[PDB]
């Protein structure tokens, strides 16, 4: 699912708030402003 009006829009956004952490430990970013090696 990938809608903006649907109700899942909020949930998917919240559930991700915790998933992003996993990636945050790999780099510590979120947006496209991620560095490189």
């Amino acid at each position: 699912m990938k809608f903006k009006f649907n109700p899942t829009g909020t949930i998917v956004k919240k559930l991700t708030q915790y998933e992003i952490a996993w990636f945050k430990n790999k780099h510590g970013y979120y947006p496209w402003e991620i560095p490189r090696c």
